[PDB]
């Protein structure tokens, strides 16, 4: 029937953005309301799931204006419309940060980590403990002697020093010292059961101690220690506070000590790059849908500017997306050929946050963009081509699904939460 046809496919889309809204708006409560789960990763799913909601929102006010000059020739239409084509635009660059930040995610490590930490020196250095250092943070002997500290580095780099040593050459000591780092926690009966329970991200908190205090020193830490092999982080991030090395070296600390709490690299992270996020995610879409809007009312003010089929003003829009879709595809080439890289070598594990956040990230990158890039230039099977109106109403419930509900850290949240209602 073609009636029956018209009225069946209303119902999959509506009780499409019912079921994505509710979804949306229960895990955008479930992120604000565990304090644990306050990390940059997930702020950027908030903004997310907000471009999802009020895209929701326009579909449920555009039909609750059907009940009562038509709704075709009103401004207020014209304004949902476009307020729309806002959030359609702000959930493929929202998508685009959130593939920008996982490929971020990718290329940082210990070797970045204690780059920041630890500095560069070209030249040979007396620090205040009396030991000669150079390169990154590469400390040779404590022996108050220049001559003899360029002759101990001589022999620990192959030719004469004469005191500057090139960035390539401080790189390949690097490598030495995180390599004699990880050695020291494996032959180590205190940090190896610790280290082979932390994650990726903890286990470069704990070998960045070891690069600056040493083996043996960490290894006195027994209290911090066995908190962390009980998954107690928030426990062992006050008690790491209580050391000697917080009041030390505090600047440091603070940021191994938030690495060991949280799981992120986010005490490493520069309060900049979330402001360019958000720059990207609600302000590119902002700079191409007013130009359009502006061009609709004023050169193809035709029924809330459904009649899209005369000049360029169609391209204003769907160039700019298809740009975010092309270069999310790839984003999502280039994270795979990483993400087998990284789990063939073993320097990642499928129960890691970079891989488990890959797993839902490229998923909803040809779930999103594959459409948009296939028919890039067609302007304008009727019953089988309206299929795609169930996936755009279900595209929020997906979001929801994979970048919450089956998330493991949410779900250590709603447990934990649970035992202390108990306990
Ligand atoms: C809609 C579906 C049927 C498809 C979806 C499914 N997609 C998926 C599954 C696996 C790989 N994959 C494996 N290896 C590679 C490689 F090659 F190494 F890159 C990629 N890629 C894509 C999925 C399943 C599980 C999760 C998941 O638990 N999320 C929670 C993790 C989080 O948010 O913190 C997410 C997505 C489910
Ligand atoms: C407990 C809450 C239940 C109510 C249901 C939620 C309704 C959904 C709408 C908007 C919230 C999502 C948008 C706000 C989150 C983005 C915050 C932001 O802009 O920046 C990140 C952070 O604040 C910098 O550190
Ligand atoms: C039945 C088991 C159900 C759920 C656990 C599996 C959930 C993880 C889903 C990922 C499955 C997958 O497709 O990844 C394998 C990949 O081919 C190789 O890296
Ligand atoms: C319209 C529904 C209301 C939704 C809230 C508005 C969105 C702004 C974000 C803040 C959510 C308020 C909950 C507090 C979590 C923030 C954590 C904090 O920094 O204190």
């Amino acid at each position: 029937s073609p009636e029956e046809q018209l009225l069946f496919l209303y119902i999959i889309y509506t009780v499409g953005y019912a079921l994505s809204f509710s979804a949306l708006v229960i895990a955008s409560a479930i992120l604000l309301g565990f304090r644990h789960l306050h990390c940059t990763r997930n702020y950027i799913h908030l903004n997310l799931f907000a471009s999802f909601i009020l895209r929701a929102l326009c579909v449920f006010f555009k039909d609750a204006a059907l009940k009562w000059l038509s709704y075709q020739d009103s401004l207020a239409c014209r304004l949902v419309f476009l307020l729309c084509q806002y959030c359609v635009a702000a959930n493929y660059y929202w998508l685009l940060v959130e593939g920008v930040y996982l490929y971020t995610l990718l290329a940082f490590n210990i070797f970045e980590m204690l780059r920041i930490d630890e500095g560069l020196r070209l030249k040979i250095y007396k620090d205040t403990e009396g030991y000669y250092t150079i390169g990154i943070g590469h400390l040779l002997t404590k022996s108050p002697s220049l001559n003899a500290a360029k002759s101990e580095l001589d022999k620990a780099i192959g030719r004469n020093t004469n005191g500057v040593i090139t960035k390539d050459e401080a790189e390949k000591l690097f490598n030495q010292d995180v390599d004699a780092a990880v050695r020291g926690i494996l032959r180590n009966a205190k940090l190896k059961p610790v280290y082979d329970s932390l994650d990726a991200v903890r286990r470069a908190a704990l070998i960045n101690m070891v690069f600056q205090m040493g083996e043996t020193g960490v290894a006195g830490f027994t209290n911090s220690l066995r908190m962390l092999q009980q998954k107690r982080w928030d426990e062992a991030a006050v008690n790491l506070a209580k050391s000697r090395w917080y009041n030390q070296t505090p600047n440091r600390a603070k940021r191994v000590i938030t690495t060991f709490r949280t799981g992120t690299w986010d005490a490493y992270s520069e309060q900049w790059i979330f402001r360019l996020y958000v720059a990207i995610g609600w302000g590119v879409p902002l700079l191409f849908v007013v130009p359009w809007g502006i061009v609709k009312y004023l050169y193809e003010d035709e029924g809330c500017w459904t009649r899209n089929s005369n000049m360029n003003y169609w391209l204003i829009i769907r160039l700019p997306i298809l740009f975010a879709c092309i270069v999310n595809f790839l984003i999502f080439v280039r994270v795979i050929c990483i993400v087998v890289s990284k789990l063939k070598a073993n320097l990642m594990c499928k129960t890691d946050i970079a891989f488990r956040l890959a797993k839902s990230t490229l998923t909803l990158i040809p779930l999103l963009c594959t459409h948009e890039v296939i028919f890039a230039f067609v302007m304008d099977r009727f019953i089988k081509l309206f299929t795609e109106l169930s996936f755009t109403s279900f595209q929020g419930l997906m979001v929801a699904i994979l970048y919450c509900f089956v998330n493991n850290e949410v779900q250590l949240e709603f447990r934990k939460s649970w035992e202390r209602w108990r306990l």
